[PDB]
């Protein structure tokens, strides 16, 4: 679902206006959703129309963000938190049930905490907790959000290259489509080995096959030997001569030097060639995979190439892989959702355009940074980390109906610290939507927005 069918409203709020979505009957409890970094109410958009047949259901655009007005602030969470306050007012919102995310979660566990009179139940998801270490942050992301937290390189990469919208967030849906693309990648790489002129790849292309070619790339020294490739075409049942492995590289063996670099592998990567058979070299890519030659890709098949391939995943790896694939639920993987997976992104154009619209300028880009800066890791900021802390002890002894979606891995909420939540938090019931990372609702919003609808016609609203 690409759309954004909402009529925009606009409201008044501290000499700004702010956008919302305002949808469903106008009579009963409002349900209030908040949207995080970087996303707008754009991220609730197929999560809304399961609730909106019974409940009112209000959206905002947070201050700088979305449709909302852009002033000169900080942008800092308690500039939020005063535009989120007089938001709610200016609306006239006497009780609400919360729906939460990321940055939204903050604000509205915040604002609960203050208001614990207002507020009939809170729906959350991936949202903001002291991260006790650097540890419990994907590995993946480690370096890059780090890099976010400085004033120098953190802008740069933010404000001036956009790589927030650009990067971090088709990164921040799920993962398992890394992980079948780069071996997708390096089964044609092997097919390729064994029309004229290659395209020049943009940088996104190349980074893409930066994976595939560290599998060939054993010892990390940036060149494919004789003996790497061997090894690869050992494992994979194709087993040649070193004769044959010389030939291989030597047809993509540019400079002569015996070994294939980087750039070499790239111009192989890059060959240009007819649809139809770029649709053969997936074609192929699928037999390989589907070792029985039963039209399904199964989990024991799966883990017999992966590992083939090089890799060494643990059994929930695998069942992400599986389940991120299923889209006909069969537990198998049949060509169409292999293709799907090889083929394309988490986020399609048309949805990164919403997503991209707020920041097309450099100037608006200063919440995008701001954001990573308040996050409360490793004890930094600390007065973020105190505000977080004190809602999640009210959060702890609170009697408030509490309903938790978390997905594998997850970012901000491991599945671990969504079970510890499960238990000691009062009145809670969790929901594993399955595979995800942070962007729950690009995941499985029909499960979200279904189990939200069926929470909400328990709780004490009207
Ligand atoms: C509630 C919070 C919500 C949480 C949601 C997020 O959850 C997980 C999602 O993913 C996490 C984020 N990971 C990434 O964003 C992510 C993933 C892969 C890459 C990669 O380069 O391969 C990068 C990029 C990085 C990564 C690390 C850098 N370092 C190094 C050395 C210097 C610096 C300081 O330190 C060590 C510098 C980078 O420079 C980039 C410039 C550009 N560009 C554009 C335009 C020009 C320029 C060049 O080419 C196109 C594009 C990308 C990147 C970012
Ligand atoms: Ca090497
Ligand atoms: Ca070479
Ligand atoms: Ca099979
Ligand atoms: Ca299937
Ligand atoms: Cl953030």
């Amino acid at each position: 679902g690409t759309g954004f069918p909402f009529d925009p409203h606009y409201v008044e709020v501290l000499g700004e206006r702010m956008h919302y979505v305002d949808v469903g009957p106008r009579d009963g409890t409002p349900v209030l959703f908040l949207h995080g970094n970087p996303t707008s109410s754009y991220v609730w958009r197929n999560i809304i129309p399961h609730v909106a047949p019974t409940h009112r259901c209000i959206a905002p655009d947070l201050i700088g963000m979305g449709k909302s007005d852009k002033p000169d602030l900080g942008y800092f969470f308690d500039d939020h938190v005063r535009f989120m306050d007089a938001f709610i007012e200016a609306l006239g919102l006497e009780e609400v049930v919360l729906v939460i995310h990321d940055w939204g979660s903050a604000l509205g566990f915040h604002w609960a905490k203050r208001n614990p009179e207002r507020v009939k139940g809170i729906a959350f998801m991936e949202f903001i907790r002291p991260i006790p270490t650097w540890d419990e942050w994907p590995e993946f992301a480690r370096e890059t959000f780090q890099a976010f937290r400085t004033t120098d390189v953190g802008r740069k990469l933010i404000i001036d290259q956009n790589v927030f919208i650009e990067w971090t967030l088709p990164m921040a849906v799920a993962r398992a489509r890394r992980k079948w693309q780069k071996t997708g990648h390096a089964v044609r790489a092997i097919g390729r080995l064994s029309s004229g002129g290659s395209d020049q790849l943009t940088e996104e292309q190349i980074a893409e096959f930066k994976e595939a070619f560290s599998l060939f790339d054993k010892d990390g020294d940036g060149t494919i030997t004789t003996k790497e490739l061997g090894t690869v075409m050992r494992s994979l049942g194709q087993n040649p001569t070193e004769a044959e492995l010389q030939d291989m590289i030597n047809e993509v063996d540019a400079d002569g030097n015996g070994t294939i670099d980087f750039p070499e592998f790239l111009t192989m990567m890059a060959r240009k060639m007819k649809d139809t058979d770029s649709e053969e070299e997936i074609r192929e890519a699928f037999r390989v995979f589907d070792k029985d030659g039963n039209g399904y890709i199964s989990a024991a098949e799966l883990r017999h190439v992966m590992t083939n391939l090089g890799e060494k995943l643990t059994d929930e790896e695998v069942d992400e892989m599986i389940r991120e694939a299923d889209i006909d639920g069969d537990g198998q993987v049949n060509y169409e959702e292999f293709v799907q997976m090889m083929t394309a992104k988490y986020l399609t154009e048309v949805e990164m355009d919403h997503y991209r619209e707020p920041f097309l300028n450099p100037v608006d880009r200063e919440p995008l940074w701001r954001f990573p800066n308040e996050l409360p890791i490793a004890g930094e900021p600390a007065n973020i980390v105190a505000l977080v802390e004190e809602y999640m002890d009210w959060l702890h002894q609170s009697p408030v109906p509490k309903l938790l979606f978390w997905g594998t891995p997850g970012v901000l909420i491991p599945p671990a610290e969504a079970a510890r939540l499960a238990k000691s938090l009062p009145n809670c019931k969790a929901v594993d939507i399955g595979p995800g990372l942070n962007l729950l609702q690009e995941d499985n919003p029909d499960l979200i927005g279904s189990e939200i609808a069926r929470w909400l016609s328990t709780l004490e609203i009207s």
